[PDB]
């Protein structure tokens, strides 16, 4: 169908100031026209702004749409049937917060993907990973520490929708696994290339597989003409994940200047996520998070803030991430006012548009709105340029979301 | 049994012109003699071609005499005994053709190889891959995409007659599997290096196979003193494997300038199979040709018949090759055809003949009569040299076919 | 309740093996053990009820109707472990022989019985069991 | 398509003289009528006898049509494609000679039942078995004794084409075996009641499975509407056999009077195949049977022809079987006129039809010509009932084979 925005402010995340007497046309899930002119409505449907801001739909580059609860190893072992029913209501709020696309970065896979590209669910448009590749005893292995080493999982060759990733080790294992989840339907590949909070038995500053790994694995994601995103906290375990190719660098909170510098000669992105860890802090021990991983908290927490004045310092590409677990998924729309004590409203949304899409390979096709690109548009109360706060919450203020040029939501006629 | 051909015309491939006046002496299988002047054979049994033409029996460098359907999948776990007994007809139909000699692709064991030496059925020499080798999600993996991976095969110690590949990964894999086709008695080794327009999830740019594994496969051949050849579309592909040292380049329809001057310079071989596209685009749809393979065929269709010119260009020596499925499996001297629509008459049936021929390390043996080579021989009513077209159909204008000093097709008396 | 086609080859019934797909309605079990532990595995993941196929069906790759499914020990066997845990087996079946096996076995109810005769019918009816006919799915089928 | 016969001499099994001054009309694979007053019939074929014989089509109720060879523990190891385009012209010389139905005895399977249904093959209407259960080291058993216990068979899930049987052991195992055989599409069900000849590790007068084993195996065959044949020699293997509800019995050449009229009383079938023997005697030391099967071959031959009058004296009901392998399966007809010695020509012919329907469950559907039965009809220039030395041979004194209401062969012009 067809529709059509007018007397509203344009905001191009590319200038640092609303474009003021535009028009946008929308036609088959995609922008058509946009002009300082007056568009020829012939059948369009038409919407008064009446002043108000339109953007571009949201982006968040690191999502888990199957961590229903605080407890991950645990999510793992509970029935498909549920873990699949609880992400529902879970991708549908992110929706509603703004965001028309999602990368997932461990856990739903393919099918999840489909689901919502067929309209069985609501949701964001969804970048999966499939599950993370882990090696043994890394941040991804579920596996709890006693004296001896039950299998990874009950049968590897049904994968449980409440996983989140999988273990692989060697060169051969690992370049095998690679090849299953781009068979299954990814987009991206996902390792853990540091110990991590939320696992069990692993510290954050320990390395995550050697360079034999990590380079066979990255050819494998870019001879399918993809990329690796890779959990890393500590400047030594980024800096190796650089050097191997990854693409990606997510979390990044022990990030220095040396490392910093070497991420932005190599043309890396990398993706902050600093609400997850006010909120393990915050109500972590109260949703059942294990007291292992809570006590792994405060060595990555205090450092958040700082590693973006570090990486903007540095010119470091940030792109838009969150990585909230159970109840705190509600929180999303958060880190845009955290990075905003930092960063100006027009960097924060610069990084949940234009830079994540950058990210996703699909520059002018997401995260602007302009001819070609798909039809991810948001009208909000406030300008965003000014003050990230009217994106806060459950979108309260963002009365109309938009996605593939289809209302999800519009309480304004 | 003891031939003398006499009173036609001789077909000499590195020869412009249609030789006059020619006798030939075929005792055994070989041919022993081939003279301007006469020569006595009181025993042999005398045939007057009646100035019609004498070629070498033909060569087909890409066939897959298993591809008894166009889902290929579906073909392998049928069983073994329909797909043997579905396969005799297509065989029988390819010596008819003229086709003395065939280039199995994958799927046709020594098995096959041994059945037609035997006479237990008629049809073309084989020369036989075994299984093609693929990585997991690659061209020749059948498996579907789900949240799960079943194995390769039901059980992969017994091959599947139905079965065109096998899936390894890692280099003791390839290393292991190769070994094994060998001994199994394959002449040379099938990888595929890429993405294909018949297999279920991959597209065509993507690669097949790192570096590694492609130089480990190719060092086993080589090691039994044979070779491999390689299915790829894309320059990329084409490029790396030929660096890796594959010696012939199946399809290639993507090759560009530079990739052509390297595959020369390597003294790589290139065997289009520009037929097979037409055949699918046509009736492949209709003949339960999945639809998702389908999507494929639009990426290498139109760059076919260019794709020729780049090659000639560049000096590439160029094998015939028709990589047909099902019941498009009579379309296979059209493939001629095609190649004089942009090649010389004499090009064409010099690539199915004396470049073929080298492609098998049988130069002086096959594809030309000399003194000293197999007895394969055809009767064909017209002159391919000017024109191509008593080569097409059922051969109509092929009235007498003879392989290994033998006839298994004649209408002349 | 067994998916597999006909070919020249069994391969298993369980990809999984361990893990159960959403999507499957049936398991395949042969012998008086492997159906006891099916049995007792269905219980504690929260069974309320066990159902086996006593014949052979319309719905399914290879399985005439006639065909009896399982022999009078499996169903037995079967029985008694439902009942253990204070439940019952429910058994799809057609015809009168296939039906009156599973009754005699100690089968609560019989699903379909499309083709009962009277006979049976007072056997069903005498051992209290019940029959529950599906008559629509056959106009949808059709 | 309709046929129709004249000035024939039909014979009808259940009749002692030929019956003369008849019809027959064939349409559409069927016997539509037969009849003294001629038939008007506008469109049928005329066919003129010219005073031959009009029979039923052969029926043997013991063939194996995959025994390419005497070495039957070798044929398993054979490739799949060679034992299958071997079994192609023995389905086809069975044909010849008039065999329009067969009951393979083991070996086998749906396939090769459906290759002729579809009439990709030629040859007899197929009634099959697939694999014979044996115990281990029953006669179905082909491993060598030595002091260790291979595998069964290489590969437990895929099914060999030139293996005649397989191992099974214990009730459930039993169970398992038949219910898969039967998934597979076995028209009944094969066991190895006793020990064998043309086997390497049993002695003859062993017992082959439990009572326990062959009662769950013939329960899961009545199960599904089809029975049991038992390989079995001696009175005591062939007694258990018969309590136990197995329906025909293979061989039975040691039979004595008091089982004799046990089967009798039970209403089972014997299909001796004393041609085998001869042949065993004759040709199999010098086609490559090995020593340890000949050892065993004196232990049942003598007694071959008193076993018919001893079954005969206690109306034993003998279906018609040859059970020939390799080079020997030639001799087929040859029991014809071994049968004879001891039987009026009558009685065999009866053997080879209205017997042989009534074990196949197909009474007035074959092995008569009835209306309704199915159009197997035979031409024979002789007469049958006065001597079967017509039906010897490669089908010399038969210009005429027809099955399902088509010619397979004809030269009566
Ligand atoms: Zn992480
Ligand atoms: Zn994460
Ligand atoms: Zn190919
Ligand atoms: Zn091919
Ligand atoms: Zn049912
Ligand atoms: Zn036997
Ligand atoms: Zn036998």
């Amino acid at each position: 169908t067809t529709f059509l925005f007018r007397n509203g402010a344009l905001l191009d995340p590319d200038h640092p100031d609303l474009l003021q007497g535009f028009e946008i046309l929308i036609e088959d899930g995609f922008i058509r026209e946009v002009s300082d002119k007056p568009i020829k409505s012939s059948n369009a449907h038409v919407i008064d702004v009446k002043g108000k801001t339109i953007m571009p739909g949201l982006i968040d580059l690191h999502v888990h749409v199957v961590a229903i609860e605080f407890n991950l190893p645990r999510v793992a072992t509970l029935p498909n049937v549920l873990v699949t029913l609880r992400a529902v209501p879970i991708m549908r709020a992110m929706l509603r917060r703004g965001f028309t696309t999602v990368r997932d970065a461990g856990g739903a896979g393919y099918p999840f993907k489909q689901a919502v590209e067929s309209g069985l669910v609501e949701g964001p448009r969804l970048f999966v990973s499939g599950r993370a590749l882990s090696q043994t005893g890394g941040h991804a292995d579920p596996r709890a520490r006693s004296d001896y080493m039950p299998p990874d999982s009950p049968c590897g060759c049904c994968v449980r929708v409440g996983a989140l990733g999988r273990v692989a080790d060697g060169v051969d294992e690992v370049r095998r696994a690679v090849r299953e989840e781009l068979q299954m339907g990814a987009d991206q590949i996902k390792i853990m290339a540091s110990g991590g909070v939320a696992s069990p038995t692993d510290p954050v500053g320990v390395f995550g597989y050697s360079e034999d790994e990590i380079r066979a694995i990255v050819a494998e994601a870019q001879g399918r003409g993809t990329y690796v995103l890779a959990h890393a906290y500590t400047p030594a375990a980024i800096a190796r994940a650089v050097r191997c190719g990854v693409r990606t660098i997510e979390h990044g909170n022990l990030i220095d200047d040396e490392t910093a510098r070497l991420v932005a000669e190599h043309g890396a992105y990398v993706v902050p996520t600093l609400v997850t860890y006010d909120a393990l802090a915050s109500e972590g021990e109260k949703y059942g998070l294990p007291p292992e991983s809570i006590a792994k908290i405060a060595d990555v927490h205090g450092a958040g803030l700082h590693s973006i004045e570090i990486m903007k310092r540095a010119g470091v590409k940030m792109g838009f991430g969150t990585d909230l677990l159970g109840e705190a998924q509600r929180l999303q729309s958060d880190e845009f006012r955290i990075l905003a004590e930092v960063l100006s409203p027009a960097e924060v949304i610069a990084s949940a548009t234009i830079v994540s899409a950058e990210v996703l390979g699909m520059q002018d096709k997401l995260g602007r709105i302009v001819p070609g690109a798909h039809a991810d548009v948001l009208v909000v109360d406030g300008n965003p340029l000014k003050s990230v706060d009217c994106l806060l919450g459950q979108g309260e203020h963002i009365p109309l979301v938009m996605k593939d040029g289809r209302l999800f939501v519009n309480e304004l006629e």
